[PDB]
């Protein structure tokens, strides 16, 4: 049993909400909330963005620090930093980004990354600002993923959309 509450089974191991996930990592304060980082994690918008400002900016302190010690990441790839007070941790994954030309097959190494993590609040991967269909983001995170997934999706229309054409 875990603390995750409203969400709505899709499968044996992922979970769907329609949920602002700055709000739901603030009240479950999982063990892990994913980013939906870019490679330089710089975060400017979208979840990233969101996730940053909730930490009043120390995310990007610490990432800052990060990229000068390491270089950026890989698309695809992920790194583990501290969650803030939002969560444990917060895993850094790299979805491609369809509106920077990035190949969208790297979604499928991206969500690959859950994988090493028994339970996590996520958003769905390379949605949003990143360009790619929502639609086969789900499909590729249940194809993908076999630990246990809590999906937050931020817009309402989406979430009915998403779960209405779940197969
Ligand atoms: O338009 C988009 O880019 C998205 F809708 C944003 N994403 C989110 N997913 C969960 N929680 C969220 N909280 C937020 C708070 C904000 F200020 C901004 C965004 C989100 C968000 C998912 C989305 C990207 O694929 C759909």
């Amino acid at each position: 049993v875990n603390s995750f509450s409203g969400y709505l089974k899709l499968t044996d191991n992922v979970y769907i909400k329609n949920a602002d996930i700055v709000e739901e990592a603030k009240k479950v304060k999982p063990t892990v909330v994913v980013n939906a980082a870019n490679v330089y994690l710089k975060h400017g918008g979208g979840v990233a963005g969101a996730l940053n400002k909730a930490t009043n900016n120390a995310m990007q302190v610490e990432s800052d620090d990060y990229i000068a010690t390491n270089g950026p990441l890989k698309v695809g790839g992920s790194c583990v930093l501290s969650g803030h007070n939002l969560a444990k941790h917060c895993l850094h994954v790299v979805g491609p980004n369809v509106n920077k030309g990035e190949d969208i097959q790297l979604l499928k190494s991206a969500y690959e990354n859950f994988n090493q993590h028994e339970v996590l609040l996520a958003p769905l991967l390379s949605a949003g600002i990143f360009g790619a269909d929502p639609i086969h983001s789900l499909r590729v995170c249940v194809d993908t993923v076999r630990t246990n997934v809590y999906l937050a999706v931020f817009d309402k229309n989406l979430y009915d959309k998403l779960v209405s054409s779940f197969l």
